[PDB]
């Protein structure tokens, strides 16, 4: 018989016959008929002659299931096998994640359930055939399929000046202009994080010094209106004295109306100051609570230069005891004529930029240059030179050119974009040994893979039109070039076309590898080819562009959410091949494979085309004193390289 | 209509049913299904979470805090202190499902209004050379404002801080009010 | 040591014990021949003496319970963990809870 059996804890019982039969009792009881003991008996007795001196709960639950199917009544087995079932998932609930299986924070938790709720739905009953084919076989991969059904668009450039000039009403919320400097980083701060909510990318502030720019006299003109409050005098001509620079140095070695005008500056120096850094720590921190980004660098007034050297002094000092922050995303821009050559006004804050991005990595380095971002509009006289100023993204993403419209990347934003995939149609035809069949059937099956994506992305667009405006408090009342023009209830049709669509890549050395032994960063006949397909995807592109009325462009996609989702399907399907599917990366989209010994130099020659190429975005990326920053920003200059990003 | 709000949506419809048939016993499913009980907040089930809490505003003001990472130092002005309460009350919403309280506010912001107070002194040290030390412990009856007409001397020169540390507290109240009032697309608040 | 309190041992004492016999169970357990059967039904039977052994502690402990403060004079009014805060008539329910249960053995 059966004397000792072992409970799921450790501890260790006597064998007691009356568990084993009320368990099944009540399994019977809910089966419309319900038996009494004449097969209980029968079944424990079985049981407690068959088994060895000590046993355990699961064996013998195993044993109860195993001759409750070999009976007549298999009604009660059903009822058994499932009940079982549900108890092990609670009590296995208690120190894992089993409800995730079925399909740490708790707004991720909760975030991670709508997310798994929502992919399958849209990848079923809202794309087509075609295009579901072509998910299904890893072919391409639509980023961010998840907020599909929110008809939501990806970012924009906000116009910071239409909140900051009159007030901002959203919801119940109400809030009037700004009147010092403190009252409007914050207002800066709202406007940036109240977007998020309305849409699933990152966010932007262009012209970072112009908005603010009037907002260092107010505070200036104050602290002189308290100064003469109290001294009786009359120092009404203070107002609009110009001035040649906010710079504070001690006070003690004057005297009389000398003595009351640079105190008033010293304050504002510090009102100015205390604001920047409170604007870093609260981006910094909503994050971990929110992707976020500001562009300055090119304003040659009193009160740019200020605000300038506050942010700067603030990041390099850090946040906290000393940490390095990881946003806001600081982007420093470039021209030949402002701040580059030793003649120009701003070559001191470029120094002192050098030196902080020499430590804390921030900011960036954006060529203004470059013989893809000119206007033709630009006037060094026009207080509004910003219009015609490029600005970019933290997430690499480009938004100059119109069809139909201004050449501004100011209120205009991208509605969507695509991954296709390159070494698996490469892997494919390795098959054929002649060397022009392979070229011939890549370009072959290219082109119908990019009609596809495009076909998906043009459906994606369709679908998104037909969204109300009240659905976008923010963005569609204050943040958009035709806004002040749509009623609350009326669609956004007239306006969603100024924005852009993008079709990335990913892995090209890779896709190099199988069809030459060398990749693109080896081999002179390498790069002739990578050339000749990003060509192929550009052209393309200008036909879609022309064919269905829309904004077309080539990506380098950032490499956030599709690392690996593309080698481990590779590796199972088609098994291990030397230098294609072994590292388990697939590189990035045109660059130098990491693990390959190269020089800058030779970087910098084999990726700028592609820059060239890829207007949608871009980037070149190098891994190390603030000497070191300048030989990167003159390898940026010497060529067509658009946007560096060394740290 | 927001994206944020058919996000929640989804998540609390696909967690409802999996608390019924999982994480309950067959008495409190059969009297939930029949009218009888009623679960406050049974969509938050798997996230293990717990309703309100009275902040206690001492320990965020005195040090800082060192949340994921970011991080913070002691507050030493009313301006930077107000809003390190918005942050922690905004900060914990997002770890629970219920509301946010402060009590007894006016404790947790007195001690900053004297340091206001003596930072604007010092501030009229530097213009006009002096001692101006007897003030920094001064007793203050009460910070209330008068126009500062018919005065001269060192009686005057103290007048001056108590009417500009009674402006920078009535903008860091208001900027606290609205930024607690925009919550409608930036939680529950009460003071 | 303590799970409602700090580490100190002072105003703390003992609330009662009681002791388990052992040798008779190895005793009893002694037809067995196996040499691995026998020392498992020992440990069936000591599972459930402790099982008893425990409820009668608790049973004790409720029992001691509503035993008003006034017939411990100097114990609960100066000499406890914090009878400062009773009165002659309430019982000492709200602070017993501070002292230990014992279980040994021979
Ligand atoms: N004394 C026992 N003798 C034999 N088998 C037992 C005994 N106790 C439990 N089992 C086994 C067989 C029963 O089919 C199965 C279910 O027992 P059950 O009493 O529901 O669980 P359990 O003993 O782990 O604790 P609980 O009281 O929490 O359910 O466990
Ligand atoms: N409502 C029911 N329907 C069907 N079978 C049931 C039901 N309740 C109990 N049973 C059967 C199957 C279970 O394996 C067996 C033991 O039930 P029970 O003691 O509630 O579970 P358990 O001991 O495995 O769970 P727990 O994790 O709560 O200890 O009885
Ligand atoms: N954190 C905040 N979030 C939202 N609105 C805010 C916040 N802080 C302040 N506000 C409000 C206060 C005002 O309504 C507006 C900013 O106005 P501001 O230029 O600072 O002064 P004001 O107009 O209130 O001053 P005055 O009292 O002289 O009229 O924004
Ligand atoms: N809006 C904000 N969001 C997040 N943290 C903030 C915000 N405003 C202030 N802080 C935090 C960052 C500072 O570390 C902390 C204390 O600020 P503050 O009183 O200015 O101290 P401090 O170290 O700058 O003092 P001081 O320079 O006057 O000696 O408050
Ligand atoms: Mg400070
Ligand atoms: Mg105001």
């Amino acid at each position: 018989m059966i004397q000792t059996v072992v409970k799921r804890d450790g501890r260790i019982v006597g064998f007691n016959e009356q568990k084993i039969m009320a368990a099944i009792r009540k399994a019977m009881l809910h089966t419309d008929k319900g038996e009494d003991t004449t097969l209980i008996e029968q079944i424990t007795d079985h049981i407690s002659y068959r088994g060895k001196s000590q046993m355990s709960v699961e064996a013998i639950q195993d044993a109860i299931e195993m001759e409750l199917m070999k009976s007549a009544r298999k009604d009660v087995a059903q009822k058994y096998i499932a009940y079982r079932n549900q108890r092990n998932i609670a009590r296995k609930a208690k120190t894992r994640d089993v409800f995730m299986s079925i399909v740490d924070t708790p707004a991720g938790m909760m975030m991670k359930f709508a997310s798994e709720t929502t992919k399958p739905f849209v990848d079923d009953y809202l794309l087509s055939e075609d295009v579901r084919d072509a998910v299904m076989h890893n072919y391409i991969h639509i980023h961010d399929k998840d907020y599909y059904p929110t008809k939501s668009l990806t970012c924009v450039q906000h116009p910071l000046d239409v909140i900051l000039n009159h007030g901002f009403t959203a919801g119940h919320g109400s809030s009037r202009p700004a009147k010092r400097i403190e009252t409007a980083a914050v207002l800066a701060c709202i406007s940036l994080e109240t977007c998020q909510n309305e849409m699933h990318g990152g966010q932007a502030i262009p012209a970072f010094d112009f908005y603010l720019a009037p907002y260092v006299r107010m505070s200036y003109q104050e602290e002189v209106k308290n100064l003469e409050k109290l001294t009786g005098e009359d120092l009404s001509n203070l107002y609009d004295a110009p001035i040649d620079d906010y710079i504070e140095k001690p006070l003690d070695g004057l005297q009389g109306r000398e003595r009351l005008e640079q105190h008033a500056i010293n304050k504002t120096v510090n009102r100015v100051h205390q604001a920047m850094e409170a604007f870093i720590h609260n981006m910094n921190t909503i994050h971990s609570r929110v992707f976020s980004s500001i562009n300055y660098g090119t304003d040659t007034s009193a009160e740019g230069r200020c605000i300038m050297r506050e942010i700067l002094q603030s990041t390099y000092q850090g946040v906290g005891n000393g940490e390095t922050a990881i946003f806001p995303i600081q982007i420093w821009k470039k021209k030949r004529g402002v701040n580059y050559l030793p003649e120009d006004r701003n070559y001191d804050l470029y120094k002192l930029a050098c030196k902080v991005t020499a430590r804390r990595f921030f900011p960036n380095f954006l060529n203004l240059d470059a013989t893809f971002n000119q206007n033709e509009k630009w006037r060094a006289d026009d207080p509004e030179r910003y219009k015609w100023e490029i600005a970019t993204m933290g997430c690499r993403t480009r938004v100059f050119e119109d069809r139909w419209g201004e050449k501004t990347s100011i209120a205009r934003g991208n509605l969507s974009f695509s991954t296709i995939n390159i070494v698996k149609l490469a892997i494919e035809c390795m098959g054929i040994e002649n060397e022009k069949q392979r070229i011939d059937m890549f370009f072959a099956k290219l082109d119908n893979i990019l009609d596809i994506t495009a076909k998906q992305l043009d459906e994606r667009f369709q679908f998104q039109k037909t969204a109300m405006a009240k659905q976008f408090p923010l963005l569609m009342k204050y943040l958009w070039v035709g806004a002040e023009n749509l009623k609350p209830e009326e669609t956004i049709e007239s306006v969603i076309n100024h924005g852009t669509l993008g079709i990335g890549f990913i892995g090209l050395a890779e896709c190099l590898v199988a069809l030459i032994g060398k990749h693109h960063g080896e081999s002179e006949k390498a790069q002739e080819l990578g050339l000749k397909i990003i060509t192929y995807m550009r052209d393309r592109a200008n036909e879609f562009s022309e064919q269905y009325h829309h904004n077309y462009s080539i990506l380098a996609t950032p490499a956030e959410g599709l690392s690996g989702k593309f080698t481990k399907k590779d590796r199972k399907q088609f098994g291990v091949i030397p230098g294609v599917t072994d590292r388990d990366y697939y590189t990035n989209s045109n660059h130098v494979p990491v693990y390959y010994k190269c020089t800058a130099l030779k970087k910098a020659q084999i990726e700028a085309p592609y820059h060239d190429l890829t207007r949608g975005g871009h980037i070149f990326y190098v891994e190390i004193n603030p000497s070191v920053i300048e030989s990167v920003v003159d390898m940026m200059d010497k060529y067509n390289m658009g946007y560096g990003s060394v740290n």
